[PDB]
């Protein structure tokens, strides 16, 4: 069938600082670059035939390490850029949770019914990732990698499995975490979520 | 937080041969025994305080290896023994698929709406799994491991996330694959699915 390896980008400066990022565009940390290089190991034997990446720098530079070390075509796709969080971007997340415990808890339980104030319209968000997924179904490659963001990669999984974006924060992906989604021409199968085997050497 | 490590049992003879098993009870292969031994590597920092296993031999023996090396109690719970598949137990799976493609495809797509002939009643199955999961919430341990079977572990995951047993064959776990579910007193978060990092050495 088709193998789709979803890969959350490596650690960015705002991730390290615990800051809600969204459309903000911080650089990879020195650790992020290390994580990206280690990620290569997971793909030397079975090389993806294409890497598709968010244009945001934390995602692009993760994808580029793979594209360059393994010699793989890289495509940028704006449809998997992170969800915008409007007036909450740039804020320390746990500071924001202490001041708005119920807002955050409701949003994590069901972000469709309880969106954050000024966040990207959830129906517009769903539309762009759904179109991206439809395009993935049609692609000709047998093995592809998608480097994206928490929101967009969790959303893609929720749609592929038909469980709805209500569930998008019921799952987790760490930086450079890999989740393998297989597609047989009709339906999807989740074979793994948040594999960080390649980072064990940093323990 | 409570950390609940779900662990699919190690490879049994029927798994290695591609034979539908269910309530049948084949022993671990030589590979299953090494997989059970490698599993300990995952619990080097975070040690479970208890291991809970299915009584079936492939599960019990996997769990006993872990409990012996870590030095912790092994409890046995009938409620996570595998779903019964009735008269189909003991049939070569791929042979059965070729002769009954539509029966198998429908069952994988929605096993609630399209149960297999003579399979365990899905409402009884759900009941025992849900009662097991409710006891898990009340346990006093902060970290524990559950060694089970595809059907019962996928089903626990589906119920914990609220996505329904219709999705139980939309996710996969390999032999000794680990999936970390966290419980915060109110709801669940899936942190990983089908982690086999401990088996990297065998590749």
């Amino acid at each position: 069938m088709k193998k789709i390896y979803l890969i959350r980008h490596a650690q960015s400066e705002y991730n390290e600082k615990g800051i809600f990022q969204g459309r903000l565009d911080s650089d990879l940390t020195p650790l992020g670059f290390v994580q990206s290089r280690l990620l290569v190991k997971q793909f030397e034997r079975e090389k993806p035939e294409v890497i598709i990446t968010s244009p945001q720098r934390r995602a692009y530079k993760t994808a580029l390490t793979l594209s360059d070390v393994l010699g793989i075509d890289l495509i940028v796709d704006e449809r998997i850029r992170e969800m915008s969080f409007g007036v909450l971007e740039g804020r320390h997340f746990w500071t924001m949770f202490e001041e708005n415990k119920e807002m955050i808890i409701n949003w994590l339980k069901d972000p469709v019914k309880y969106p954050l104030p000024t966040q990207e319209d959830i129906k517009e968000f769903e539309k762009r990732i759904k179109e991206f997924l439809e395009d993935l179904k049609s692609r000709k490659e047998k093995v592809l990698a998608v480097v994206g963001h928490g929101g967009t990669l969790h959303g893609l999984l929720c749609l592929a499995l038909g469980i709805g974006l209500e569930k998008m924060w019921h799952i987790h992906m760490d930086n450079t975490g890999i989740s393998l989604l297989e597609y047989d021409g009709e339906r999807f199968y989740l074979k793994s979520l948040n594999d960080t085997c390649h980072l064990l050497v940093l323990d």
